């Protein structure tokens, strides 16, 4: 027999919606919040270091699902040695679908079609470890059809957003009329703990990471009501050799833990241009493109600017998101795309994560 | 921007299991000794019954007495031990997966360098970089292989990964997708509970394994397609999330194995298949559901009996699925791929068939297959 009916055009971003927990904390307030809630206000020298750390990261505010009352109800969280994964996951099991549903509802309202018209759902988050997972939970929350084709991607780290969208391109293009809802979400309560007594990596997490969810509707062959924002021309992925030790994460009994190596910015700076040329090559002056890049930190952005000889305005959307929300793992790069669209015909949407891996898409912007 | 022309096809299947084989006859003694539980005479009786009567004859386990001695906290139901289990799995899963993958590649007949996409699924890991990244140097994949790592998708995981593979293979010309599902039961291993028997079920029914599949459209002269994937679909049984679930905990991978599971499958399977495939199941035939071949995730003999009774299947239809249960036990997402492989060595045979798996949700993932 023959193939099913497929799409004609490229998969396109048709809508983007985003969401954050209500608890907003500025960089200036973060030291006071973190040191109070972890019973560490007597550690003056350490607090002062954290203050200086926080000022150099390019983050101005973030949104946190956890609050003083939540942490008071869960003192095990601040104890670096206490098992507490169960309690973190229990909160995440409820909170992530709620936050994801809020972002998805806004994407669907922008899209202009009913939730019942979604045929595929791709969900990615580090902040979950359940079957049925967030993908299942969204079904009744959004009123999806029971036969929606779901993909649950637990724990894919910083490249997770781009990884999920790469999948959505193929799902959207391989069935006529397919409409894919992509959701990435991140809750930093999974990492939250008391101060370290080494090189300050929990403090790095505290200064850099925030919570959010981003939802994207992806579809080929837009109809009359739909409004394509970007076509996904190509989606690729590659590996920086000999760099798995520099960045990694895993579930533990105590929390989501890992390594945020000082090598990371340099590795990105040294390799980004070659990665893009290996990934896209034939399909493409880096200043002739637009950019939606997973920010990481101010330093990582500086590394990317330098490596690619980028003008100041090129990473502005990506920097803005970092400034306004902090790093939200997989969702961050989609916030960046959303910011870019609010602010060249061809462009690059990319994210680096553990591996080290780069996930990137070549995007074409509706004129 | 060059797409494939025709249907995605299964081009090779390769499987692997840990070397330690354990028969159902020796399991009761072994388990009750190693968990210091020999005084629980009646509990062990329940366990014997579970081991003898639910359709499993042998299993392959990565964990051994030696490994259990080195990790006594595994045996303690209250001790945090997720780190130690995950540390073992970080190394063992990619090795087992690599063995299955290499057999699939050898059957396939092209070099590993020709693989363009990799889709990996396991309950037995929680790492970034994950098993997918680890397989790159193990198999000699190109660094630019497009990887998808699906942690913790339960029993439907193998079917869900193949659903992805179909679209990946069909939307890019020349694309060749390696799909691997692997499962290690040391993730769940623990001592028994006298009041409740969910642990006894896991210890009686679940085994370890890895299965690998090469998926591609537009077969070469050198490739030998085994099955074309006509359609891949998924659906939900309403009001059944309480019956069956799983999660990471501090102590182990844990969950619920409800009494109602076989009955829910029996009550809903026919409706699910008809919802999922619709007009594609039109035509006849002469034997209704017996017109088709079947590769289904087994679960238990009762679950297979429920599928039989629901679809009016003759004894031979689920024989390949029951044989897998018998020879390997349940290996989560990998099991239905073992079933497809058994079916393939078993073979006028039906042209059209269903490959399906039920998991938490409850969800069914299913593919309509055309054998060529």
């Amino acid at each position: 027999m023959r193939r099913s009916q497929r799409a004609d055009g490229l998969a396109a971003v048709l809508a983007i919606g985003t969401a954050n927990p209500p608890n907003c904390v500025t960089q200036e307030e973060i030291p006071d919040f973190y040191f109070r809630v972890t019973n560490s206000d007597h550690l003056t020298a350490l607090k002062d270091k954290f203050k200086r750390i926080c000022q150099e990261m390019g983050v101005q505010r973030r949104y946190l699902h956890h609050t003083e009352e939540m942490l008071s109800a869960h003192p095990e969280f601040v104890d670096r040695d206490a098992p507490s994964l169960d309690a973190r996951l229990d909160i995440a099991a409820d909170a992530v679908p709620e936050l994801a549903a809020e972002a998805a509802k806004k994407a669907i309202a922008e899209w202009g079609r009913p939730a019942a018209d979604i045929t595929h759902l791709v969900v990615t988050t580090n902040s979950g470890a359940h079957v049925p997972g967030v993908d299942f939970r969204l079904v009744p929350l959004l009123g999806l059809r029971p036969s929606v084709r779901r993909t649950m991607l637990h724990l894919n780290g910083c490249f997770a957003g781009c990884a999920a969208l790469r999948l959505a391109k193929d799902l959207a293009e391989n069935s006529r009329g397919a409409r894919v809802l992509v959701v990435a979400a991140e809750l930093t309560l999974m990492y939250f703990t008391g101060p370290d007594e080494g090189c300050f990596r929990t403090l790095l997490v505290q200064g850099l990471f925030g919570d959010g969810a981003a939802a994207v509707i992806v579809g080929a062959d837009a109809d009359d009501v739909e409004r394509p924002l970007f076509e996904i021309v190509s989606a690729a992925q590659t590996i920086i050799p000999e760099s798995d030790h520099a960045l990694n994460m895993r579930f533990t009994e105590r929390r989501l833990d890992g390594v945020l190596g000082r090598q990371v910015p340099g590795l990105i700076g040294d390799n980004v241009e070659r990665c893009l040329l290996d990934m896209f090559g034939p399909l493409l002056g880096w200043n002739d493109l637009f950019w939606a890049v997973h920010p990481g930190s101010s330093t990582i952005m500086d590394q990317v600017d330098a490596a690619l000889g980028l003008e100041p305005g090129k990473l502005a959307a990506s920097r803005r998101v970092l400034s306004d929300y902090g790093n939200m793992s997989g969702a961050t790069v989609i916030f960046a795309l959303d910011e870019l669209r609010r602010q060249p015909e061809l462009g690059v949407m990319m994210a680096f994560g553990p591996g080290m891996t780069v996930d990137a898409m070549l995007l074409h912007a509706t004129s």
